[PDB]
């Protein structure tokens, strides 16, 4: 007997950590040792998506003591309506009901087109420099922050100031850092609620300003405005670093993307689907159980911390035949859980399949000699981040 204790060694740079896949294969759930409090780790693909949509199993902590968490922790739960399990209810349902409505078709589709545009703009330069380059800086981070500028009506400069926001604010290795940066987001997003509320657009914060009819506060607005920004263009990168890594991996499927740009929607839920990096730690969604969950044979007790393996169950070879091998091919695959499932899936998820299916629609047709320059044991990924992620992505075409 030994205790497994998170987070688990992963001697790739991308995948499952090996003990998470021997924990999968012995059953759904084990009881495990973290950082901080022991945990119910769920490794399988069902048992993973059941308790996601059970609605006992909530963000919020319902413990009389809570155990201490990082600044960057509290401040993500806090960002989700999750830091008071008494007002969680009506404060989580209020949050969807107000940003569902800005991801509008009609939104989405005008963002589309200018997406796909920017991305053009993004390849002609990257294909006009010398190798080496940085696809991170000039690729993967340029499209998602032009598209937060886009949602929040601001100009694309300012990109330049927040574009490192989500990662101080998520550095759980420094309180301090994460609470100044988190101020920084506080006082630019208060500055825009104010400037939107004289000087509206074709924006989030302006269609907020006007709900109903005036009703929310400029706290309120700033509130869900930072949830935009510091959800809403980090998780993208890492998913196009991910995703031109694993395409890099397999260059018969990329090979068969460069010809047929048509595959690129199946390209996209491969790269959801097996996008995990270093030791994955970003791929466990946090719960508390708030009444007693029984899942197989095992009692998750009201007040139990669990950890829903995304991640893992996303390679489970129960949902997935071959479940560790990229395959565009798959005919009807199962939809994977790298957004989420139930109350809490992730408001942005068609616009981010947007952003990913317009890069990997173009990028290995527009360089088809793409290759990393660097070993890939060379990448790092930020294990302290909650949010995880490569620095820098150097290549050569
Ligand atoms: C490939 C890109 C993305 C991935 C993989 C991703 C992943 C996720 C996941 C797994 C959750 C659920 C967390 C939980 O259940 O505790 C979530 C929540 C959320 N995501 Fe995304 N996300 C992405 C992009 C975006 C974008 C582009 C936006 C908006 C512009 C966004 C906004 C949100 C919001 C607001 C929530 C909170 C939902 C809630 O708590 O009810 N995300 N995201």
């Amino acid at each position: 007997t030994d205790l497994p204790r998170l987070p688990f060694d992963n001697p790739d740079i991308m995948g499952i950590a090996p003990q998470m896949l021997a924990l999968q294969k012995e059953g759904p759930i084990a009881r495990v040792g973290t950082a901080g409090e022991d945990a119910w780790l769920v490794t399988r693909y069902d048992e993973v998506r059941t308790l996601l949509a059970d609605r006992r199993l909530r963000l919020s902590n319902p413990n009389p003591q809570p155990s201490a968490k990082s600044a960057a922790r509290a401040f993500m739960v806090a960002l989700m309506a999750g830091d008071d399990h008494e007002t969680e209810p009506a404060r989580h349902a209020q949050m969807r009901s107000l940003l569902i409505p800005r991801f509008s078709t009609r939104r989405l589709r005008l963002m589309k087109t200018r997406i796909e545009h920017h991305v053009d703009e993004l390849l002609d330069q990257l294909a006009a420099s010398a190798p080496p380059v940085d696809l991170h800086r000039v690729l993967s981070f340029r499209l998602p922050t032009m598209v937060v500028c886009d949602l929040l009506g601001v100009p694309l400069a300012d990109r330049e100031r927040f574009g490192q926001w989500a990662r101080g604010t998520f550095d759980q290795s420094d309180n301090e850092h994460s609470a100044n940066t988190f101020q920084q987001v506080v006082d630019y997003m208060l500055e825009l609620v104010a400037r939107k509320r004289v000087e509206p657009g074709d924006d989030i914060l302006s269609e907020l300003i006007a709900e109903k009819d005036g009703a929310l506060s400029d706290a309120d607005i700033a509130h869900l405005g930072n949830a935009v920004l510091l959800f809403g263009y980090e998780t993208t990168i890492v998913r196009i670093d991910l995703g031109t890594l694993l395409l890099l991996r397999n260059p018969v499927q990329r090979a068969q993307l460069a010809e047929d740009p048509g595959l690129a929607p199946a390209a996209v839920e491969e790269i959801l689907r097996l996008g995990v990096g270093g030791k994955g730690s970003n791929a466990l969604i946090p719960r508390y159980a708030h009444g007693d969950i029984t899942v197989g044979e095992t009692v998750i007790r009201t007040g139990d911390a669990v950890m829903l393996a995304i991640g893992a169950a996303n390679y489970d070879d129960r949902a997935f035949p071959d479940g560790g091998l990229f395959d565009l091919t798959r005919v009807r695959p199962r939809s994977h859980l790298a957004f989420g499932h139930g109350a809490r899936h992730c408001i942005g998820r068609t616009l981010a399949r947007i952003e990913l299916t317009a890069v990997f629609e173009r990028l290995f047709r527009r360089l088809p000699d793409l290759r990393l320059a660097v070993p890939e044991e060379s990448l790092r990924w930020q294990e302290h981040r909650i949010t995880g992620g490569f620095d820098e992505i150097p290549v050569t075409f």
